[PDB]
């Protein structure tokens, strides 16, 4: 009678429409292309010196956002088979940490890895601690899924799961972006007017954009099924699959642009 | 008509009395304090030099019993929601690591966190591979509830799973003690009369006394329904929440004070 | 109806004979003696000089081997309780990471650390990245299961999931393979006729066989009945246990007599 993380609510039809799948389609489509577009420029990358060979495959922190854009595409790839195929996949099957047949459960391993990232170009300090609270805050979103699907008796745990992810996101951005800031302000001084103060100006304002775009992902849940419902779960499905154009693959892109021009000017400082 | 690793399990009402919801109500509000405290000690910690701003930041090993403690409360919060909505959380539901709706899948996350950061106060060797035993040991655990709360065909899969992690946990310890003993050892020698021989004394008898109250977690699996049933249910969840509050909240506060105290006195000889 | 992803699966008798049950009895018994014997290797080394007490224990990558068998031998624990309970294990009961009831499963936590461990002997680029390719190729074999087992009405899910996993499969190992090639191609110039060059040339052949003896276990599920079918479910565990055997235990044995012999030779050019 409620399909929400059992095996036979993925055996059921699937719920969606045209405009839902087409929106799968184009998100697996962009995340492999900018997977391989990073996999290139983690072949190539000589660092910022240019006289390193296989720069990345030494210093792998470089990879993130590659490894954001595959474990991405690999969870996209399971939604076009489950459309084509026809079956439903919204919270059904089974449990797997990296696979987003639960909502949020594919975020769990790539969110993680995306805010060590962001931190890790400002060379900013909490970068593992703030992977630890983004890995709990999607969790959170996980346990809020299986209240919201489930027996109607039990549906306020969602909104007491939800209030607890908001509550520590609140809590994380609030320490985060006072690093991010502290940041930018101990290289603002240091750059002077040396030319790295206009590439330095770029990272802090990318890095807090990209940032900033994270709040789009707990505004979706609010306005879908979830939370008001003044948008369907066909147009929610929409809603993710831009959010995740923008947090993954514009990122992926914003940061390997970056890297080509301004690595240099900045390595010295950073 | 077996519950065990079910949605349908989910879904029953809470078998839970008063006693046991009011053991994990004070369970949360200390893991929840312990964090906030850990927190402050994390934002403010300016090493043992005392010069280095956000110290905790940069080397994100002192923040282990804050995530510990923020982990152990994510799980109680968890328990406490369950408990309130009214509906069954014991071994129920989805099998996910880090949450204690299965027992010991809570502590698949928080054990290895806080073995790693025991051996780390003494610079022990053997940290990563202690943890993954640990990790090993948490799982027999997991495994050995499948097979006590289903079926009663297949109850002794749970004494087999018990008796691989008993032997695995007096092996890890019949070898961690022997680093921890040689740790002490090394320093003991080094530190002479110099007034780090006392603190090093305190590290010593601190680090064992929390290893060793480990063992009141197979003990209660030995007492409670799952070995002899000489305690219920409700009396095992109040077991495991002053266990909890010993091994995780004493231990981070324990350890705050000792950073507070006795930092520098051993960050010349450790 | 259909029990894949189910408790009800866990709880029918065994489908396995006492070929399939020999196997998993063989392959726990050589996997426990591989454990001790590498166990005995990490407290006894002394590294390349021979003048470092519990060198494994500060170099904790020399113990990757050890725990890729020590997980693997917890998976074969829970295989034999199955058996001898005489439960069926075959893709039911709950999904755990690391523990093998779900094919592929156990693989997700031991086959990164393997593939890690084989270019570190080498100090190859890009360890973490293979690592992290590894796991998403097993999880795609995860994900295959569950299609094969299922519902016959999307069984080629099975297909594109084994297609996905063995596309970058072929990418991963036509870049593991060219730098292992570039890697012994560095020492071998760097090594000339110093006598350190017959050990690499040792070193270069054991991680290309080992290496290449992992194409068996995609090449097992085309055999076995998720394709082709021409062995059934009983001599496709007979295959696993041998493949395990050979890919964990005689890799294991073959890595602990190179650091016997060759260590201190390639330690000064590694
Ligand atoms: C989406 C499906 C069909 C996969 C197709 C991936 C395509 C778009 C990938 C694979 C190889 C890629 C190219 C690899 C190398 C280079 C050279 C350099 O100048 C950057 C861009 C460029 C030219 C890439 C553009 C994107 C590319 C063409
Ligand atoms: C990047 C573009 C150009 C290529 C698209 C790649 C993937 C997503 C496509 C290519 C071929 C596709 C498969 C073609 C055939 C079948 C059989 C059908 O009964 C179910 C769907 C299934 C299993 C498809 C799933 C999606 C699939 C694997
Ligand atoms: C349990 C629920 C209601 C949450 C409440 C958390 C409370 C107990 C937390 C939040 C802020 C915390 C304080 C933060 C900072 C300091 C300054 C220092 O001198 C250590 C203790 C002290 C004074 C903390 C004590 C505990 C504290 C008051
Ligand atoms: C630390 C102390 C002071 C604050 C307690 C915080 C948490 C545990 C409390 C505060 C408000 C609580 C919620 C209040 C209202 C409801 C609706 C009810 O139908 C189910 C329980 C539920 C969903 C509660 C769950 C627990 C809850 C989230
Ligand atoms: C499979 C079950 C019964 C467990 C038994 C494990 C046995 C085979 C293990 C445990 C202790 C091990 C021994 C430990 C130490 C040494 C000394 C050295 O010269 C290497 C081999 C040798 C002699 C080992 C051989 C294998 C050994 C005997
Ligand atoms: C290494 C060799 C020598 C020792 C073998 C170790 C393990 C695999 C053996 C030793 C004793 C065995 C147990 C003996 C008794 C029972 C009770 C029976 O109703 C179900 C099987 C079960 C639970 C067995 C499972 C497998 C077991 C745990
Ligand atoms: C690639 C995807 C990204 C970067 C997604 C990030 C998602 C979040 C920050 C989601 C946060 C949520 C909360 C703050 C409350 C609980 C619900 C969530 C999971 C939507
Ligand atoms: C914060 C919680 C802590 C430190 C819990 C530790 C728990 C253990 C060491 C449990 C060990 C067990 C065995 C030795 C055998 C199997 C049953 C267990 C899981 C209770
Ligand atoms: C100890 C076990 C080892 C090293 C196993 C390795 C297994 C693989 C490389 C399996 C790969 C597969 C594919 C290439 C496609 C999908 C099916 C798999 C999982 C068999
Ligand atoms: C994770 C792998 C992503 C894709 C890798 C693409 C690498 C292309 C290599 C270019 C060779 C010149
Ligand atoms: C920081 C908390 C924000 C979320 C607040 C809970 C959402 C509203 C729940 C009540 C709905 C009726
Ligand atoms: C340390 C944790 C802090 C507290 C964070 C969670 C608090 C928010 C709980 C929201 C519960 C909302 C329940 C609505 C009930 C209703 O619909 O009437
Ligand atoms: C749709 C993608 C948006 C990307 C935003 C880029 C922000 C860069 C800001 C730099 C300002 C100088
Ligand atoms: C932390 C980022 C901002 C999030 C903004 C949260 C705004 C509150 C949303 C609550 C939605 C749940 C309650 C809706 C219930 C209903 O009216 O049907
Ligand atoms: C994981 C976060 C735990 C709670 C953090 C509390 C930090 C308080 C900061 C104090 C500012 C002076
Ligand atoms: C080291 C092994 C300790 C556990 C021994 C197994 C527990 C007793 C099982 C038999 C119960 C009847
Ligand atoms: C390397 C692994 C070492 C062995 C560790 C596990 C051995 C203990 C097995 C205990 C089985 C107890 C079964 C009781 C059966 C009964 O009730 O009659
Ligand atoms: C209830 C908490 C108990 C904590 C135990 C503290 C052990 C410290 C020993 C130091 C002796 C000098
Ligand atoms: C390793 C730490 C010490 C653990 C102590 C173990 C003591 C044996 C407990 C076995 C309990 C299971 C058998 C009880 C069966 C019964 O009598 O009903
Ligand atoms: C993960 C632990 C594996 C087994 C460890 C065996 C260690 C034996 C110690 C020998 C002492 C001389
Ligand atoms: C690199 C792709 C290899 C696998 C190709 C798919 C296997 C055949 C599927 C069709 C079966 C009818
Ligand atoms: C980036 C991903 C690359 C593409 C890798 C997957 C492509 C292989 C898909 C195989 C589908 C085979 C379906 C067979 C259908 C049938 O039986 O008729
Ligand atoms: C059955 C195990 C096989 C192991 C293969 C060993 C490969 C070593 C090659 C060295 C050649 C000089
Ligand atoms: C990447 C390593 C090599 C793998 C070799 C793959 C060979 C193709 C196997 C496809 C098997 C699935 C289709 C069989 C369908 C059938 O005929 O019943």
């Amino acid at each position: 009678m409620f399909y929400v993380g059992t095996m036979d609510g993925w055996y059921l039809d699937t719920k969606l429409n045209s405009v839902a799948i087409g929106a799968h389609w184009s998100c697996f489509i962009v995340l492999t292309i900018t997977t391989f577009y990073l996999g290139y420029e983690s072949w190539t990358s000589r660092g910022p010196s240019k006289r390193t060979s296989f720069y990345a495959g030494y210093q792998e922190e470089q990879n993130l956002a590659l490894f954001v854009n595959f474990f991405a595409m690999l969870s996209y790839f399971g939604k076009i088979v489950a459309d084509t195929l026809g079956h439903n996949f919204g919270d059904v099957g089974p449990f797997i940490i990296g696979f987003g047949n639960y909502r949020y459960a594919d975020y769990m391993l790539t969110c993680p890895m995306l805010v060590y990232d962001l931190l890790y170009q400002l060379r900013a300090p909490y970068r593992v601690s703030c992977s630890a609270i983004i890995f709990a805050i999607l969790m959170s979103g996980v346990l809020a899924e299986f209240y919201a699907e489930g027996d109607p008796r039990l549906r306020n745990g969602a909104y007491a799961w939800y209030g607890f992810g908001c509550f520590w996101f609140i809590f994380a951005y609030s320490i985060v972006m006072s690093i991010v800031a502290k940041q930018y302000s101990r290289l603002a001084q240091l750059a002077q007017d040396t030319g790295a103060e206009h590439s330095l100006h770029v990272l802090k304002f990318a890095v807090f954009t990209f940032s900033m775009l994270w709040i789009l992902f707990p505004l979706v849940w609010a306005i879908c099924p979830r939370g008001f419902g003044w948008i369907d779960d066909n147009w929610t499905e929409v809603a993710h699959c831009v959010c995740d154009i923008v947090a993954k693959s514009c990122y992926g892109f914003a940061l390997a642009r970056f890297r080509k021009t301004y690595d240099e000017e900045l390595f010295r400082l950073l």
